[PDB]
């Protein structure tokens, strides 16, 4: 049986009861009616939204490898035809995971620790900073950048020159589909396949897109196998291009070159847009917080310097800057709704029956949002994650990147990219608004599944 909701009209289904636009303000009330599990109706489909820190958790930690699954609509489906991590599902997604994870290791990649690629890229990042010579821009090109490169370097063993055609079509690619995607007539065309129709330019627009990166991506997987040194691998492609090679017998598994080529393109679909986003919310809500700033910059000239680079040792002992990048993380809230997970089989939940694929919404920003452990929490303040010493103060509802069997393959490498972008870029410069800072809201836009921080101009003081 499924958890009561609201009551469905025929063939729409509960679509006309929901904010499209902050779909989740319509969760939110749904919770005050109907309790922590409900279900809601997407046209012809079922979705059943969990609503608490105690719901979440239980869905996604206890009853994790029931609700390991991931969602997967008409469009996405289309899109990856089912390879990769993010849209892949069973045997493929634990192999190919699980290989992942270990390549994504500081040290899983070779000799060059991924810690070193971020930091040679937050050096870049900070030069091109300076050639805005301190006069007012818009960061999102920019920070932009940076995390796409980061993953660039990760997957072919060398980062692109801001300026090469090659690392622009690219990410100006990326960040193509991903806007569309992120535009809430996709969770209207998921659960009406017709609509489609409507948007043949946009349709088009995404399918090329998607056929140049593949196409790309093949090229540069050849590449690397024509010069491949299977002693010490340089790169992600080199290391799941020796998996393959002990696959000769297998011709079952996952580790193939259609896979190769998904798994890589995941690795730029989440790892990109999404650290993008946090580096620009996170350096608006340094702007419009000058007295936080003036702490974490207190604490890096204590605790680095001013003359070496930062590096991830330093955050064990940088509580304050630890807080910031956390609380800046919880307040972002990037993707509230979570991504829509399915169970693997007819799961029981309390009371409840939820048969075999159904749409799962975990809500995330029910969970970071929770009144009683951050109170008042629709406020930037870093004492959320703080105790009444100073000390870093750590809390199970921090749950940005998901909890359980499913959570982020690149909570490392995200978490390393906000601490290091963020201080390194704090360590070399001072935020100075086009403005009053009175006149700065740090209130978000949530029309779709990532929440955006707002337009911004900002002045890079180098002291
Ligand atoms: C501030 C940065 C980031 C945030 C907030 C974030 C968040 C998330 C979230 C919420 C999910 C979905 C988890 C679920 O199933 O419920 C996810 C999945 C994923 N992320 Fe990230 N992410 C970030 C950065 C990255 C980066 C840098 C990478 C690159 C390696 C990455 C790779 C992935 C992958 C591969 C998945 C799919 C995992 C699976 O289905 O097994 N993420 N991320
Ligand atoms: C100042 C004028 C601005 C123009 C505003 C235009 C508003 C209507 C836009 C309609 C866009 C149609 C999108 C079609 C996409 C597709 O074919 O896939």
């Amino acid at each position: 049986k499924l958890p009561p909701g609201p009551t469905p009209l025929p063939i729409i289904g509960n679509m006309l009861q929901i904010d499209v636009k902050d779909i989740c303000k319509s969760f939110t009330n749904f919770s005050k009616v109907y309790g922590p599990v409900f279900t809601v109706y997407f046209g012809m489909n079922p979705i059943v939204v969990f609503h608490g820190y105690e719901a979440v958790k239980e869905a996604l930690i206890d009853n994790g490898e029931e609700f390991s699954g991931r969602g997967n609509s008409p469009i996405s489906q289309r899109i990856t035809k089912g390879l990769g991590i993010i849209s892949s599902n069973g045997k493929r997604w634990k192999e190919i995971r699980r290989f992942s994870l270990t390549t994504l290791r500081n040290f899983g990649m070779g000799k060059r620790s991924i810690e070193d690629r971020v930091q040679e890229e937050a050096h870049c990042l900070v030069e091109e900073l300076r050639k805005t010579k301190a006069s007012p821009c818009d960061p999102t090109f920019i920070l932009g950048c940076a995390p796409c490169n980061v993953i660039c370097s990760v997957v072919f063993q060398k980062r692109f020159d801001y300026k090469d055609q090659n690392f622009l079509t690219l990410m100006k690619r990326f960040n193509e589909n991903f806007r569309i995607l992120n535009s809430p007539w996709i969770q209207v065309c998921n659960n009406f396949p017709l609509l489609i129709d409507c948007f043949p330019g946009t349709h088009n627009k995404v399918l090329k897109n998607v056929a140049l990166t593949r196409s790309y991506i093949r090229e540069k997987v050849k590449e690397h196998q024509a010069s491949l040194d299977v002693n010490n691998p340089r790169d992600f492609i080199d290391c799941f291009l020796i998996k393959m090679e002990q696959e000769k017998d297998n011709q079952k598994s996952e580790f193939n070159i259609e896979n190769l080529v998904g798994t890589v393109a995941d690795l730029f679909v989440a790892g990109t847009e999404t650290t993008s986003t946090t580096l620009r919310y996170g350096l608006l809500l340094l702007l419009k917080h000058p007295e936080v700033t003036a702490k974490v910059q207190e604490e890096i000239d204590h605790v680095i310097g001013r003359h070496r680079s930062p590096c991830m040792q330093d955050r064990s002992h940088m509580p304050y800057t630890d807080a910031v990048v956390h609380e800046i993380q919880r307040y972002s809230d990037l993707v509230p709704t979570g991504v829509p997970h399915a169970v693997t089989t007819d799961t029981k939940f309390r009371n409840y029956l939820i048969p075999k694929g159904t749409t799962i919404m975990a809500l995330l920003t029910s969970v970071l949002h929770d009144d009683k452990e951050f109170p008042n929490p629709n406020i930037f303040d870093p004492g959320h994650f703080l105790d009444k010493n100073g000390n870093f103060k750590k809390s199970d509802y921090f749950m940005p990147f998901s909890a359980g069997k499913r959570i982020c393959a690149g909570e490392g490498l995200a978490r390393m990219e906000l601490f290091l972008f963020l201080t390194t870029i704090l360590q070399n410069f001072n935020l100075k608004s086009v403005d009053d800072l009175k006149n700065l809201n740090t209130t978000a836009v949530t029309k779709g599944i990532v929440s955006l921080p707002p337009s911004y101009q900002i002045c890079f003081i180098p002291v």
